[PDB]
């Protein structure tokens, strides 16, 4: 068990492997070796099922990574509409500014995400 495989599981949708790490003692809020938290890796790659599992285990929906980026901003940057919907419906702060100074509204050009914000 190592962080490198944990980050891969969150990125690639391996929910069972993510459940393995958590059941074996992993903290769903710990910033991994890559500089991001589990929610950041799941939201960046649009893993909707992992996002749900992480929040139910107590993951901070607004926690930043090492680059002042929230899980909501990470999902917006790659246009994961369903992930934006789930994070917003769970109370994600839409007013946080990214590392470039723009909020989730100003950072995206996809108007479908802009409507939900």
């Amino acid at each position: 068990m190592c962080d490198k495989e944990f980050m891969w599981a969150l990125k690639n949708g391996d929910l069972d492997e993510v459940k393995d790490y958590v059941a074996k003692g992993e903290d769903v809020n710990r910033t991994l070796e890559g500089g991001r938290k589990p929610l950041h890796y799941a939201a960046d790659c649009g893993q909707l099922e992992i996002l749900e599992f992480l929040l139910l285990k107590g993951a901070d929906i607004n926690a930043p990574d090492k680059h002042h980026i929230t899980p909501l901003l990470s999902a917006v940057y790659e246009g994961h509409v369903s992930c934006v919907k789930l994070l917003l419906s769970k109370g994600a702060d839409k007013t946080v500014k990214g590392p470039d100074g723009l909020t989730a509204f100003e950072a995206t050009d996809n108007q479908a995400i802009k409507a939900l914000l």
